[PDB]
């Protein structure tokens, strides 16, 4: 259910040239599980279930995931996370370029191929909404500026499961919709009076899906959650007070996500959702038959080796 990869992204202008921008990360000649690194001129080897070199396609990375996205037409929830340091490549992995796109745009594509196949009794709909998690405070990233501060609140039927009131819904049907609502939410970050946070690498994205289909024949009914989530940088920060502050709700954060999913990965019997924002707003994605994906981004270079190993062992923590 819970799988942890790492992709390694090829070398960028800002490794630079010269020693820094020494080649640190090797491989297994027979085992794509396995990741070397030289940090400080000592060798420290990882095992994943999967690595990505710098030479793997974003097709190639789909396909790690496109399975979990099917599963969602069927009423499975899903969760694929990246996760790393600014600059290692999340958003890359996420949203990709025009001409290479990321698993966001895939998995959307797919998904609205997998409904024009199913017989003409179902109706499905499609949504989006995306919300932001800085310094433990949720917000839409779609809503009318000012935006509100967002409460998660239990469903009042008794059910348990969570809910945002006043979380926006655009309805999707094709590619050239989901780059409207791209469009749309890159403009809305920056109006003059949002409340959004104007330095993507300081908080949690969130691109929620939700797939629902009716068979109208019998009324029966699926909802398939597919939650696309582009971390907060994980870097260290060197010893403001606010900019301290923010870099401890980012560690405390993904702390916590690292604590939920090796507790969910090794079938422990306390998962500590509630320890932050992040993991309590997605543990009905998280628990119980729900598949989630992790995938750790390093850069390859030896000016990075401190963040890719605290990054790789990150990765080992939650597989485990
Ligand atoms: N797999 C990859 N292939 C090619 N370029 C990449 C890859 N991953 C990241 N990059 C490039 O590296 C730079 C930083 O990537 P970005 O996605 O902004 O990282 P992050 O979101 O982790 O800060 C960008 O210029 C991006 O184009
Ligand atoms: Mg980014």
């Amino acid at each position: 259910n819970i799988r942890v990869i790492a992709r390694v992204r090829p070398v960028t202008k800002e490794d630079g040239e010269g020693p820094e921008a020494t080649n640190a990360v090797t491989f297994d000649a027979d085992d794509d599980s396995i990741i070397h690194l030289l940090h400080k001129g000592k060798p420290v080897s990882f095992e994943l279930d999967k690595v990505f070199s710098p030479q793997a396609s974003q097709q190639d990375v789909f396909q790690e995931v496109q399975a979990l996205v099917t599963s969602c037409i069927d009423g499975f929830n899903v969760c694929i996370f990246a996760y790393g340091q600014t600059g290692a490549g999340k958003t890359y992995t996420m949203e990709g370029t025009a001409e290479n796109p990321g698993i966001n745009q895939r998995a959307l594509q797919l998904l609205f191929s997998e409904v024009q196949e199913k017989a003409s009794d179902w109706e499905y709909t499609i949504t989006v909404s995306a919300a932001e998690i800085y310094n433990e405070v949720l917000r839409d990233l779609l809503g009318k500026e000012p935006q509100e501060k967002l409460e998660i609140r239990l469903c009042p039927d008794g059910s348990g499961q969570l809910y945002v009131p006043g979380l926006t819904e655009f309805q999707v049907q094709s590619v050239d919709d989901i780059n409207k609502v791209f469009e749309f939410g890159h403009t809305n970050r920056t109006t003059e009076f949002t409340n959004l946070n104007e330095h993507s690498s300081r908080s949690h994205a969130l691109l929620i899906v939700t797939v629902r289909g009716v068979d109208c024949s019998t009324g029966l009914r699926t909802t398939g959650k597919l939650n696309l989530v582009d971390l907060a940088g994980s870097e260290r920060v060197g010893k403001e007070g606010s900019r301290l502050r923010e870099a401890q709700h980012i560690n405390k954060s993904l702390s916590a996500l690292g604590d939920v999913i090796a507790a969910l990965r090794s079938r422990q019997g306390h998962v500590p959702f509630r320890n932050s924002k992040l993991t309590y707003l997605l543990q009905d994605s998280l628990s119980g038959d729900s598949k989630t994906l992790m995938v750790v981004q390093v850069s390859p270079v030896e000016k990075n080796t401190s963040e890719t190993l605290y990054s790789l062992k990150f990765a080992e923590r939650v597989r485990s």
